[PDB]
C-alpha cells in the first residue's frame, strides 16, 4: 500500500508533536530528540494504563519515538485550581493510576516522575502513564536494587529521596501517587518539598488537617492519604494494601 509510512506533523503537544497518517488518518504522538535506555524501557511496556510505544526511527542525529496519542490531554488540565475535581472522577483516575503502577512495579520498572502533567487521558478518559525518560529498572533477575539518584519533581518526591543516601523504588512512586490524589481532590499541592524546613510539611506531620489542602478533603479519602503520606517509607502503605482501603473500594457516582 503506497504512502502508508508517511505522517503529517499537525501541531505541538509539549518536543512532542501530534502526527496524522497520510492514508489512514490515524493519530499518534511523535517525540523528537539516556535515549537508548528510554527506548529499551518503552519496548518492555504493554498495558492499558501505560502510553503505547509503536516504534522508533533514527534519521541521522534526530531520534523519532512513535507513541500513543491521548486526545483527552493531561490530567493536569482536569484539575481546577483550589478546587480539584468531583470525588468519583478522582477515585476512577486513581484506580487506573494504581493499575498502571502495579504493572510497572511487576515488571521491575519505576517511573520516578509521577505527576498530573505525565498522566494522559485517551478519547474515553482512560488514564495513561507517560514519559519514561527518568524511568529505570529496580528489579532484575528477581534481585531488587536500591536507588540513590535524585530524580523527580520536588512537590511530588518522597522525603527519603532528600534525607537518605539509598532508598527503595516502590514507596517513592506510591508517595507521588498520594500527592497526585491530593491535587485531584483539592486543586493544590500541599508543600514545595517534603522537608522539616517546610512549614506545610511540618503541619501535616503534626496532624493539622483543619488547614488547607486537607480541610477540603472528605474524611474517607483523607484516611487513605494519612497512610500514603507517611514519612518512613518502610511504614508507608503498599499498593496491595491501598487496594483494600475503605475509600478505594467505596462505590461513588456523581
Ligand atoms: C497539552 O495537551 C496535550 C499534551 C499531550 C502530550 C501527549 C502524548 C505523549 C507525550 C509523551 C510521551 C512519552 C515521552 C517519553 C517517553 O519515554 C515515553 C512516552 C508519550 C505520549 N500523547 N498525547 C499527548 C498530548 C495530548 C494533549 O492534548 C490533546 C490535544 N488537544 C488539542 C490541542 C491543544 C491541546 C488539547
Amino acid at each position: 500500500v503506497p504512502f502508508v509510512e508517511d505522517w503529517d506533523l499537525v501541531q505541538t503537544l509539549g518536543e512532542v508533536q501530534l502526527a496524522v497518517n497520510r492514508v489512514t488518518e490515524e493519530a499518534v504522538a511523535v517525540k523528537i530528540v539516556n535515549i537508548k535506555k528510554e527506548i529499551c524501557i518503552n519496548k518492555m511496556l504493554n498495558h492499558e494504563n501505560v502510553v503505547k510505544f509503536y516504534g522508533h526511527r533514527r534519521e541521522g542525529n534526530i531520534q523519532y519515538l512513535f507513541l500513543e496519542y491521548c486526545s483527552g490531554g493531561e490530567l493536569f488540565d482536569r484539575i481546577e485550581p483550589d478546587i480539584g475535581m468531583p470525588e468519583p472522577d478522582a477515585q476512577r483516575f486513581f484506580h487506573q493510576l494504581m493499575a498502571g503502577v502495579v504493572y510497572l512495579h511487576g515488571i521491575g520498572i519505576t517511573h520516578r516522575d509521577i505527576k498530573p502533567e505525565n498522566l494522559l487521558l485517551d478519547e474515553r478518559d482512560n488514564l495513561k502513564i507517560s514519559d519514561f525518560g527518568l524511568a529505570t529498572v529496580f528489579r532484575y533477575n528477581n534481585r531488587e536494587r536500591l536507588l540513590n539518584k535524585m530524580c523527580g519533581t520536588l512537590p511530588y518526591v518522597a522525603p527519603e529521596l532528600l534525607k537518605r543516601r539509598e532508598f527503595h523504588a516502590e514507596p517513592v512512586d506510591v508517595w507521588s501517587c498520594g500527592i497526585v490524589l491530593t491535587a485531584m481532590l483539592a486543586g493544590e499541592l500541599p508543600w514545595d518539598q517534603p522537608s522539616d524546613s517546610c512549614q506545610e510539611y511540618s503541619d501535616w506531620k503534626e496532624k493539622k488537617t483543619y488547614l488547607n489542602p486537607w480541610k477540603k478533603i472528605d474524611s474517607a479519602p483523607l484516611a487513605l492519604l494519612h497512610k500514603i503520606l507517611v514519612e518512613n517509607p518502610s511504614a508507608r502503605i503498599t499498593i496491595p494494601d491501598i487496594k483494600k482501603d475503605r475509600w478505594y473500594n467505596k462505590p461513588l457516582k456523581k
